[PDB]
């Protein structure tokens, strides 16, 4: 019941964290207001708990403008250490599997990750929302096509 | 835009530990164990450099999913390669679905702005790249307000 496998290459991932971040109001709202003003395409956003970093992906072509905008928006917090230094990881890619609806993603998730793990492809981040039946994984850009191939063999 | 939706009575599991960065296949093991248990995983997020994984299940599946995790990771938990499983109950997932353009630019900003204005704490976020939709995990107590205020902003 798989729809398709998609890949977006040449992405960069930002990760914002800090000891204060659990205690600060509207941190995601500020991050994404800053990206919106800078006209930056935020393709993936993930935060696994209030204590862990907010991570988000942008196309590599937007990476320098996004970093400058993040440094501007969080200047005070960074200088004071409420936020740890911004983490920027370049040369990434996003592989996604699209279901045909929600129900059958159970076997699909297990199979998707099993294929990547068999290929020894490191997963840098994961995002699956509750509305679309689709799972996105962030990998190193050099692994993108191999990741599509092994996922395709497993699922089709 | 296309809609604002709500799932109540969710539980969120978080799997964390030194072994998450450097052991092969940890997400594969988590989701094989959920699959063997016939437990639908409605949300997944992994965001930190320490590679902790969080995922949500319906509250009715919480006891069986906890047992499946304890069985799959029995040896890593005993060795301390994984820290004790974290389990948060009484959660809701609010999702916004947009149209076909990269509209989440204005959408994701305003959605998070509406929740912050309402003083609604965010428990987890997941937005994949293939859908124009964004899901946010909140306390179940805040779900009805969170939806009302995100309707007000984005409509």
């Amino acid at each position: 019941p798989v729809k398709g496998i998609s890949n977006l290459n040449n992405m960069a991932m930002f990760s914002v964290s800090g000891p204060g971040m659990k205690g600060m109001v509207g941190m995601a709202a500020r991050v994404f207001a800053a990206m919106s003003r800078a006209r930056i395409s935020v393709v993936l956003i993930t935060q696994s708990s209030s204590e862990y970093s907010i991570s988000f992906c942008v196309p590599q072509s937007d990476c320098v403008r996004a970093e400058r905008a993040m440094q501007e928006e969080f200047y005070l917090e960074l200088k004071e250490g409420l936020l740890e230094p911004l983490a920027v990881t370049e040369r990434l890619a996003i592989i996604s599997v699209v279901g045909d609806g929600m129900r059958t993603l159970r076997g699909i998730s297990a199979k998707f990750f099993a294929a990547l793990a068999r290929a020894n492809i490191n997963i840098v981040a994961i995002a699956q929302g509750s509305s679309e039946r689709s799972i996105s994984v962030v990998v190193n850009n050099d692994d993108a096509t191999t990741g599509v191939r092994v996922t395709h063999q497993m699922l089709f």
